[PDB]
C-alpha cells in the first residue's frame, strides 16, 4: 500500500509552524482563539453538547511543537476543526463567526504555498 509518516514530525514543526503564526497575527480575530473555550467563563453551557472535539490555538500549537503531528493533514485537519466548531457553535451574524472568517481567509492564503513545498 501507499507511503505514510514520510516527514519527521519536527520537518512538519517547521514547515507549517508559519501558518500558525499567521493566524496568531491576527489582532483582534485571533483572540477569542488563543485559549480553548470555558463554557462556564462565557456562559455557553450547551458548548460541549455541541461541540464534541473542541481546538483551539493553544492546543495546535502545543500538538505542533512538541511533534504530535505524523501527516500535515493532521495539522490542517485540527485547524479546521477549530474554524468548523466556531461555525457551528456561533451565530452567523456574531463577532466570534466573523473573526474565524477572518482566520480561516488568512489560513487557506498561508497553507497553499507550504503544502506545495511539502510536495
Ligand atoms: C471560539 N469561541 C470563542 C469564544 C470567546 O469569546 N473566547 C474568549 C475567551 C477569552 C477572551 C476572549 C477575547 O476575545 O478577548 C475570547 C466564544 C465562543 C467560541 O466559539
Amino acid at each position: 500500500s501507499m507511503r505514510k509518516k514520510i516527514f519527521k514530525p519536527e520537518e512538519l514543526r517547521q514547515a507549517l509552524m508559519p501558518t500558525l503564526e499567521a493566524l496568531y497575527r491576527q489582532d483582534p480575530e485571533s483572540l477569542p482563539f488563543r485559549q480553548p473555550v470555558d463554557p462556564q467563563l462565557l456562559g455557553i453551557p450547551d458548548y460541549f453538547d455541541i461541540v464534541k472535539n473542541p481546538m483551539d490555538l493553544s492546543t495546535i500549537k502545543r500538538k505542533l511543537d512538541t511533534g504530535q503531528y505524523q501527516e500535515p493533514w493532521q495539522y490542517v485537519d485540527d485547524v479546521w476543526l477549530m474554524f468548523n466548531n466556531a461555525w457551528l457553535y456561533n451565530r452567523k451574524t456574531s463577532r466570534v463567526y466573523k473573526f474565524c472568517s477572518k482566520l480561516a481567509e488568512v489560513f487557506e492564503q498561508e497553507i497553499d504555498p507550504v503544502m506545495q513545498s511539502l510536495g
